[PDB]
């Protein structure tokens, strides 16, 4: 699950979004989905899910980004799918580089205090996975 | 997250396990999957995961089965993706047909009451779900 005020990169109209909203009006985006063999491609939002309030960890990446999400939440590393929760400073998650937008790794900066707040999905046709705050993650 | 005992099968061996047992020895099984033009395949399993104590609900199902898992689980309906907690009786899951090994729908009996207990989750190669009670839900 992903907290509120996540962003979303729609790939086909260039146009970033806040997770939310996408929920809130069933909106039909597209987001950026990586390939098992490791990519990134173009792919619409067939679900939409209002999960609720739950706890949410936060990872703050080098680059500047902070996902927040619940502890479970699999998100791709220099391992491959982890839980949020068991990542610490140091590690290195996948991300879509801004410039290129190809997958690379970033540092994990700090790793902030769980928290309330309300939390959503999207599932991706396909792929399975969308990109949020700039780093991979499981759809 | 799905609760222990919650039993998968291995398309490939045709053994049954549960689930906190392939969890807990990092189990190469394989699992029935069905891909989005909904059909049934076997899939290895490259993940595994001790998601810890958390609350799930329980679908029983017409045939017997009970699938208890986390309220926010995606559980394939005669919808499609949904969350097992939005989710009551005379609503339909896919499931797969022990004889043919086919997806179908069967209807809920009764959806059991919310409880404690230990939690997991297993990522499966492409298709990206498992067949867990005879229930076909998301990975
Ligand atoms: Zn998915
Ligand atoms: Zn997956």
């Amino acid at each position: 699950c992903l907290a509120e005020g996540t962003r979303i990169f729609d790939p086909v109209t260039g146009t970033t979004h806040r997770i939310e909203d996408v929920v809130y009006g069933r909106k039909p985006i597209h987001v950026v989905a990586a390939a098992k063999d490791g990519t990134l491609h173009a792919r619409p939002v067939v679900s939409w899910f209002d999960q609720g309030t739950r706890d949410v960890i936060g990872l703050r990446i080098a680059g500047g980004a902070i996902v927040w999400a619940t502890p479970d939440h699999k998100v791709l590393t220099e391992y491959g799918w982890r839980a949020a929760g068991e990542l610490r400073k140091g590690d290195r998650v996948a991300v879509r580089d801004v410039e290129t937008g190809e997958l690379r790794y970033s540092v994990i900066r700090e790793v902030l205090p769980t928290r309330r707040a309300r939390t959503f999905d999207l599932e991706v046709e396909e792929l399975h996975t969308l990109v949020a705050e700039g780093v991979v993650v499981h759809n």
